[PDB]
């Protein structure tokens, strides 16, 4: 199963940046968070997570996206940055 959740997060100013680590994986399209960054914004809001798969930011789809279309689109944003992200799987897992 899979959780699809928005974020939105806001910038203090035009070169703010978010704090999040993106990276793109050879085996499965998309754009994926690795990991947030010490007193970023993101880590700040805390609903992002590592593994997030980001859909789309502003209404700008992202789900064949790459690293650096990701990074022009937040670049260029307004204010306003609002993800839509899918979180895979079960969370805790005897084994």
């Amino acid at each position: 199963s899979m959780e699809i959740l928005q974020v939105a997060l806001h910038k203090r100013d035009s070169g703010e940046q978010l704090g999040i680590k993106l990276v793109r994986r050879t085996d499965e399209p998309g754009v994926f968070i690795l990991d947030l960054l010490e007193g970023g914004l993101a880590a700040q809001d805390g609903r992002l997570s590592s593994n997030d798969r980001v859909l789309a930011i502003n209404g700008h789809d992202l789900k064949y996206g790459t690293p650096e279309l990701a990074a022009q689109i937040i670049q260029a944003s307004g204010e306003r940055v609002n993800l839509t992200i899918a979180r895979p799987g079960k969370p805790e897992i005897e084994l």
